[PDB]
């Protein structure tokens, strides 16, 4: 099952898990300080992940960068 | 299951999930502001995804770019 | 399960689902205006997809372009 | 399942599905006008596909061109 | 399931399905005229295919040409 | 399931299927004349394939030629 | 199932497992001192992993580095 | 299941199937005359294959030759 | 059919520590390696994370990495 | 569907030995190859390790290796 | 299921199978003399393998050498 890597490029990056299912809203927000890395899967409860704030992101389709 | 990466290139971008099944309609519109990235799967409930607004998009088939009205 | 990426290159492009099953008829026509992108799977309900109008198309077999 | 991409290079191209099963006959003929693109799977009902008319075709095996 | 692509390079090319099972015989022969393409799967009923007549053939193993 | 492509390079080529199972014998021989191509899977009934006569063969492991 | 490799580049690096399921919380924090290596899977109990502290990280998407505190 | 290609480079080559199971013995020898090709799978009944005589052999791990 | 890691000890007394799979996380075994020995160790029903202490050359599917003592 | 090894005897009296799968490990069969004969042998429900003695050219999915008598 | 290739570079190389399960101990040691090769799988009974002595080793992750 797929995962994304998120490296925070500043304090307070917000990695937001959206609920899997007929309804969509966020069910968890994990904040990262600058330099921290989160490696997070798609799961039974999370089917979309949003990143807010400056982050360096890797997925199976390559590198992408969120800007705050 | 496959996923698409969408990075908003201006405020107010909408990533719209279309319902899976005989019926086709919008069930959710996720609004993205400039700089934010959404990584969204295809799912039991979403079998097509539409992107309105300027965005940089990656899928397994490569990069594509949506342009806004 | 695979999908196809369609970027509309002018207004009023139609992405048409054809029904899976013994019967083949339309079922849904999604209208894309210029610059909009639709990323659409093959599904229990859709086993063929037609594009009408000018669009840039990506599949697992490469790029192809429809013309209006 | 595998799918084929067909781009009509002239009007009245026919993409014809042959029935899966002991019997082989045409169950459906999809007419493409010049410039239209059909992306069509193999399915429970369709185990062979025939293209009549000038078209550009992609399959997992690469490009091939049908001629009028 | 695998498929073979056949482009007829002359009229009257025959793509012949051989029966799956203890018995081997021809259950169908599809006639292609010049420039027609047939994309044909292996199936529950067809476990070998024979091409007779001049054609350009693609499979997973690459290109081969039959001659009349 | 995998397949073999055989192109006959002369008349009279035989593509012979061998029975799956505890016992091994020929259950079918398909004759190919010059230029005809057969594409043949391994199956419930055929676990080995013999080619006799001159033909160009392709498999997943590349090209080989019978004489 | 996928795994990540983490090599601590200073003392006191934490490798933190987040719970799988509807509830998300830390359920374990593995402390690495400098030069130690942990190779950790995703599991029935861990669906996300956070690294805090200076570390060299390998995943199937390649090399990433966490930067300390 | 994997398969092996054996092309006999002299008459009398033997392709020998060894029994699957706790017992190991030869259950069949297929004799190949010069220039014959045999394409043979691993099966419920055959878990090792021995070749005797001069032959050009292909497997998933590349070319090897046997010599008489 | 799980993944495995290759650990070659570059000095005596390297420890390859298996961590328990499941809701709880603890060391269930430390295999001690002397210099020049190679351990090839899978992830398993009982081991979902592996810690290496001491100097070792390591290979996994994501490449080479080295632990330091 | 299992993996297999190709063994080409480079001298007479080469032995390809099958070791039993399961809690008990012993030799259950030894196949004698004379010079230039080839054996293509799978791992099986009965054979979970294969030992080659004598001079032979071996191909696995990991590449070529050679045994020396 | 994965396997390791071990080529003894001196006499008395010991290939040691460790028990799968909650407990860890060795359940078999297979000694190799110089120039013998052992191709050993991971199994229902062996989930870790230790090599002692000078040996050339291939795994899916490449070559490694043990030093005795
Ligand atoms: N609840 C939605 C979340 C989602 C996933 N991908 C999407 C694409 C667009 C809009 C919403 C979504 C679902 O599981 O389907
Ligand atoms: N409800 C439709 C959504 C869809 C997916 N792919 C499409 C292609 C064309 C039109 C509609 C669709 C379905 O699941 O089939
Ligand atoms: N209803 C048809 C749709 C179809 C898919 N592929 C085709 C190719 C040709 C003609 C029709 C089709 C089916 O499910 O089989
Ligand atoms: N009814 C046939 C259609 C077919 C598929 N591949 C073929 C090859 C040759 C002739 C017929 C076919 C079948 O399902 O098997
Ligand atoms: N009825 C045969 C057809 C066949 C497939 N491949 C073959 C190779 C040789 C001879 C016959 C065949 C079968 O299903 O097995
Ligand atoms: N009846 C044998 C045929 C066979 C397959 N592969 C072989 C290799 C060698 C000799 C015989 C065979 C079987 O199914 O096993
Ligand atoms: N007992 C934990 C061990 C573990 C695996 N990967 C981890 C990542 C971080 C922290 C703990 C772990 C589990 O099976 O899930
Ligand atoms: N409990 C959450 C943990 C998680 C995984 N991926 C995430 C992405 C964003 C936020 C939370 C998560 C889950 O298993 O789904
Ligand atoms: N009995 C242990 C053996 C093992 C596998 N990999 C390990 C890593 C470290 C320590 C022990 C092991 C198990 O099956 O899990
Ligand atoms: N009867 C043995 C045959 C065998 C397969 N591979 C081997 C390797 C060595 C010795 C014997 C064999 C088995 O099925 O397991
Ligand atoms: N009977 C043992 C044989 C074995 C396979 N791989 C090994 C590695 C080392 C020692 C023994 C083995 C097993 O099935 O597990």
């Amino acid at each position: 099952s797929d995962f994304v890597v998120i490296k925070a490029l500043e304090d307070g990056v917000n990695v937001i898990g959206l609920t899997r299912g007929a309804d969509t809203r966020f069910h968890h927000s994990e904040k990262l300080d600058k330099g921290e890395v989160l490696i997070a899967q798609f799961t039974e409860h999370t089917s979309a992940i949003k990143v807010r704030g400056k982050a360096y992101i890797q997925t199976r389709h390559g590198v992408i960068e969120s800007e705050g």
